[PDB]
């Protein structure tokens, strides 16, 4: 793991590690939170507040001491911090062992909302990924197929029952492009896309209630840069099985 999810709470000796392995990020059990290199070398801290203390993913990340007071905080500046940006902001501690929270606004879907579906889980599809006839992907009681014939179809498993669709019939990829769009082609035509080519890298959401949107990634702090103002165009890195957010690097100057 190299991320911490929404409301993700590490504790007592629990941590996150760099992709190549190099730094660690770590809540001790004496409640100081640790940057690690190469296991050995300390290189930052908040300090310790003792016993009993835990750190915590909600929007900012924050150490909490036994007494429930906040002792540390990333100190993001935003001007509103809506109690649902808690569940959508997450964290990456990347290779050169910076550190640095997201939170991405959704720039299409399957569906408008009335508002945000509560206890939803998603399933992240990340950039650069290439659908291909026969791809699927299981949430729940959902299935998201590029089938043989082009169609991009969401499935209710059980029963059976189509609940969205592109129609891109002999479509023979789908793709998930770094500058930002949701793209379905037949060699070079695009037969559908999300219209949402800003630059910056996409990445789609499948959920378990059925429904499909494209976020993209909106750096708003690190360790090492401080609050940003304008979100930095930022590189894909390695997604797997294990993560469950998306996982990105940001350059070390300009
Ligand atoms: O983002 C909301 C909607 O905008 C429309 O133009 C279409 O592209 C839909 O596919 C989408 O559901
Ligand atoms: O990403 C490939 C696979 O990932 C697993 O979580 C599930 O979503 C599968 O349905 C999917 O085929
Ligand atoms: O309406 C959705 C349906 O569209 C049809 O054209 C086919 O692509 C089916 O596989 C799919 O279930
Ligand atoms: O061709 C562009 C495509 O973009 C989609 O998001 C919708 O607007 C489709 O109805 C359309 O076919
Ligand atoms: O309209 C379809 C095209 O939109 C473009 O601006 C790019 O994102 C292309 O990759 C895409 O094929």
């Amino acid at each position: 793991a190299s991320s911490l999810a929404p409301r993700q709470v590490i504790r007592d000796g629990q941590f996150i590690t760099s992709p190549n392995g190099k730094y660690k990020l770590v809540m001790q059990a004496d409640g100081n939170l640790v940057l690690y290199e190469d296991g050995t070398k300390p290189i930052w801290n908040t300090t310790p507040v003792g016993p009993g203390a835990k750190a915590v993913m909600e929007f900012n990340l924050n150490l909490y001491n036994k007494a429930g007071q906040v002792a540390w905080s990333s100190n993001v500046y935003t001007a509103y911090l809506f109690e649902e940006f808690k569940d959508e902001a997450y964290l990456n501690l990347q290779d050169d062992g910076d550190f640095g929270i997201f939170s991405d606004e959704a720039k299409w879907g399957s569906i408008v909302l009335s508002r945000p579906e509560v206890g939803v889980k998603n399933k992240i599809i990340p950039t650069g990924t290439v659908m291909v006839p026969g791809t699927e992907y299981i949430n729940g009681n959902y299935r998201l197929a590029f089938q043989g014939d082009g169609n991009l179809v969401i499935y209710q498993i059980n029963p059976q029952v189509v609940i969205w669709a592109t129609y891109t019939m002999g479509a023979d990829r789908a793709v998930v492009q770094e500058d930002g769009n949701f793209v379905i082609y037949k060699g070079t035509t695009a037969l559908w896309h999300t219209h949402t080519a800003t630059g910056m890298p996409a990445y789609l959401k499948f959920t378990n209630t059925g429904k499909l949107f494209l976020s993209q990634p909106t750096l708003l702090w690190t360790l090492k840069r401080g609050s940003l103002s304008k979100p930095p165009k930022v590189i894909p890195g390695q997604h797997g099985p294990l993560d469950t957010t998306p996982i990105w690097s940001w350059p070390h100057d300009y």
